[PDB]
């Protein structure tokens, strides 16, 4: 019962609502992450995995009605709905609060209400953007713990009254005495609400993921970005990846892809040419300022990997294998092997049984349903990954040479092209398509992530840019890892050989590689790219970085569809982009 009467007033008056059995403050300390454990081992919400094979690592199965996000649940409340807009779902911000406070009023009954104070970014900052949720859910504190600075140093660094984000959470599920809980307490209600003036945050009815973890999205995307947009910086959707060239050179890139797209192997990419190395700053959120000398610098504002386990691998991702290996891990949905390691679709191994996500019975080429959730996930610290530059935890973050966007795209967007210029970025940024059941666009990655209006965000991105040094700003690129040939067949290897594309990128920001200049941006050549050692068709690769302007006036309507979505707010430098790329078709 500490504080900074602010915090303190506020816990009370959260309390007075929710009615918990007690309030704890937590500290982040090792003592408590046990102590907390202990009890969800207790409730039944996590059992303690084979330490031999994870130290400190526990498993956890939600209900089958809590298993992700959800989108059609969360909600911008603005004053305005302009303010909110297009790809944004909004509610009248006292509609949204009288509804919520009533849904509030005696949540907790029967629960410990925990507040958690942490820090996003390196507690090293002098002004760290500081934030404290409360929960009554001890797996959010676990997670918490992870995934951001937690605890102690964070309450120390609020003073007697700094400023932070307000983020309430409950599951929804309250108890009476002597009631026996469940596992993994939900409700059927969700609403997870922002609150963009005041920089709160309000969460019901979830305790999964990006919902409940409230540092994960709700702060380091949706009110961050809304603080950038009123502070003149960017909070944005990107991995932070560090690139050492054979000179010994360290160049540093923040990229923005959709899901389904392979991010994560890239993050922690193993390239595949003598000389060049790779370390990772993180693989899911970059915040970028301008810096003293004019360039813009990232750090990472969180402080644990939250990773969708499917997919993930030892022959594709063995970095994030060690990372994983190395313990302290909470997994929620996945398999649980005989000998109490874990498994999930896609994980070498071929186990012969194992206790599926719903725990039950699952056999090797039999059972007909997913042994883990395809939403299935691991959360683990960054500082155990094999891989972590040691920039990682530096106040200052690390000069962002190029900014790279990317999606899945079977047809007409080349492997790799450079923007023209920033404005052209933005454009190429903004315009983000990847595949869906047939072109989804996602601008930046930041669809469902974004705190304000879409249009006026593309706005902020273009006022950074001009107000800014431009020979200092990052050069823009965009990646199509996926592109196909007639036949089906991938017209690039990926994977490691990105590492090729990515020495093509190095030398554009050094001057030392040309390219043709098309309609849509400066593409290479199959001769302008490292293939040596790599068996590939060069016939395939021309293929992958062809620019066809048939293919790519079919693509004119797509966009300017789209540009209608974004609306009135669409700043003229987009649709610029857009007539310019349209006369140089022709
Ligand atoms: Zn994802
Ligand atoms: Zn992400």
């Amino acid at each position: 019962p500490t504080n900074h009467q602010g915090l303190l007033s506020w816990v009370e008056e959260v309390a007075e609502l929710t009615q918990p059995d007690r309030v704890v403050f937590t500290d982040g300390s090792e003592e408590e992450f046990q102590r907390l454990c202990d009890q969800l081992v207790e409730a039944g919400t996590f059992i303690r995995l084979n330490p031999e094979k994870h130290k400190n690592s526990y498993l956890a199965l939600s209900d089958p009605s809590d298993v992700a996000r959800v989108a059609s649940r969360t909600y911008i409340c603005s004053a305005k709905e302009i303010d909110a807009g297009p790809t944004n779902n909004w509610m009248d911000p006292g509609e949204m609060r009288s509804i919520m406070k009533d849904l509030y009023r005696g949540c907790m009954r029967g629960r410990t209400m925990y507040v958690v104070p942490f820090c996003m970014g390196p507690l090293g900052a002098e002004d760290p953007k500081l934030g404290v949720e409360i929960t009554d859910s001890e797996y959010v504190v676990v997670s918490m713990r992870t995934m951001t600075r937690m605890g102690k140093a964070a309450l120390e660094k609020m003073g007697d009254d700094g400023f932070f984000v307000k983020a309430l959470h409950s599951v929804g599920a309250p108890l009476e005495p002597g009631q026996k809980d469940v596992a993994w307490p939900c409700s059927e209600t969700k609403y997870i609400t922002h609150f963009p003036e005041t920089r709160e945050i309000w969460s019901y009815g979830s305790g999964y993921g990006g919902n409940a973890l409230l540092g994960k999205k709700c702060y380091s995307l949706r009110i961050a970005s809304a603080m950038a947009h009123d502070e003149g910086w960017l909070a944005e959707h990107m991995l932070i990846l560090k690139l050492i060239s054979p000179e010994n050179k360290a160049y540093y890139f923040a990229a923005a892809f959709p899901s389904a797209c392979g991010k994560t192997n890239l993050a922690m990419l193993q390239p595949t040419i003598p000389g060049w190395r790779a370390e990772t700053l993180g693989d899911d959120i970059a915040w970028m300022r301008f810096g003293k000398d004019g360039r813009l610098y990232a750090v990472n504002p969180e402080f644990g990997f939250f990773g969708v386990a499917p997919g993930t691998n030892w022959k594709s991702n063995p970095n994030a294998m060690r990372t994983i290996a190395a313990g302290n891990t909470v997994f929620t949905n996945v398999a649980l092997t005989d000998d109490g390691d874990v498994w999930w679709e896609g994980l070498e191994g071929d186990p012969q049984h194992l206790i599926d996500w719903k725990g039950n019975d699952w056999y090797f080429r039999e059972t007909e349903t997913n042994a883990a959730h395809p939403n299935s996930r691991y959360c683990t610290p960054m500082s155990q990954c094999p891989i972590l530059a040691p920039e990682w935890d530096d106040p200052q973050g690390v000069p962002i040479s190029g900014i790279l966007f990317g999606g899945r795209r079977k047809t007409t967007v080349p492997l790799v092209t450079e923007a023209r210029d920033w404005q052209h970025g933005v454009f190429i940024g903004a315009t983000l398509g990847s595949e869906q059941t047939n072109v989804r666009r996602d601008p930046m990655a930041m669809l469902p992530f974004l705190g304000y209006n879409v249009g006026d965000y593309f706005q902020h991105w273009i006022n950074l840019g001009k107000h800014a040094d431009e020979s200092k700003l990052p050069k823009v690129f965009f990646v199509n890892w996926f592109r196909r040939g007639d036949d089906g067949r991938f017209l690039w290897p990926g994977f490691g050989e990105n590492s090729r594309v990515l020495k093509w990128i190095v030398d554009r920001i050094e001057h030392k590689a040309g390219g043709a200049t098309t309609p849509i941006g400066t593409v290479p050549a199959v001769e302008d790219l490292d293939l040596d050692g790599l068996d590939v068709d060069a016939a395939d690769v021309a293929a992958a970085l062809a620019v066809d302007a048939d293919e790519w006036r079919q693509e004119l309507p797509l966009i300017e569809e789209w540009l209608q979505f974004v609306g009135e707010k669409l700043p003229t430098g987009v649709k610029d982009e857009f007539d310019a790329l349209k006369e140089r078709l022709g």
